[PDB]
């Protein structure tokens, strides 16, 4: 029994998920960060193929599955497709664990989810940014692990999302939340939280990553 992991965000635009995943991958370079926005719609290998490819080796334990998955259908598509394809990549005794990274607290209404997301991204254009990122926010369906598809998650990490905070201060706190929760729950992945100076350095280097 080797155990493999897929980290699945539940998020919308402006939740900082790529910053968070980039920071974690900087801290743990053996993890693989697969970005949906970098895969062609006509690519032969899609994100679920690439995810399982990046779990084939004994060196390969974690995939950061970088996609919003705002609607329940998208989480169901992950579970269905990975289950259908895993035999092409893993033997079927391998324990594959899905970890939800929940960027949006389930208490949040449709309305300050909008007000938080709207204000984080503006702090020139706004025609594009108001009722067209409200196509994004309308399709959000909170995680609900009491029924399908979200009941297939093995674990849920609950992140912070505050009206109050700067969007970059919140992303750094979320990185820390994920690490500490993994320390408690999956010591095979992280035995102890890295030094804070290391986490800060890896976060600052992620804030420069779009080269």
């Amino acid at each position: 029994t080797t155990t493999k992991y897929i980290f699945v965000p539940i998020a919308t635009i402006g939740c900082g998920k790529t910053t968070v995943f980039n920071t974690l991958n900087n801290l743990f370079p053996q993890w693989t960060h697969i970005q949906n926005d970098n895969i062609s719609k006509k690519a032969k290998l899609k994100i679920c193929d690439l995810t399982l490819l990046a779990l084939e080796d004994d060196d390969q334990s974690v995939v950061l599955f970088d996609r919003n998955n705002s609607a329940s259908r998208e989480r169901r598509q992950i579970f269905t497709t990975i289950d259908q394809k895993r035999d092409e990549h893993l033997d079927d005794t391998v324990d594959l664990k899905y970890i939800a990274i929940n960027f949006i607290p389930e208490d949040l209404s449709e309305e300050e989810l909008w007000d938080i997301t709207y204000n984080r991204v503006i702090q020139l254009d706004e025609n594009l940014v108001e009722s067209v990122m409200k196509g994004f926010i309308q399709r959000y369906q909170p995680i609900n692990t009491s029924r399908s598809p979200d009941d297939q998650f093995d674990h849920v990490i609950h992140l912070k999302l505050s009206k109050d905070e700067n969007s970059l201060k919140s992303s750094l706190e979320n990185v820390r939340i994920i690490i500490d929760d993994l320390v408690q729950n999956f010591p095979d992945l992280i035995k102890e939280k890295p030094a804070d100076e290391l986490i800060n350095e890896c976060f600052q280097k992620a804030l420069d990553y779009k080269p």
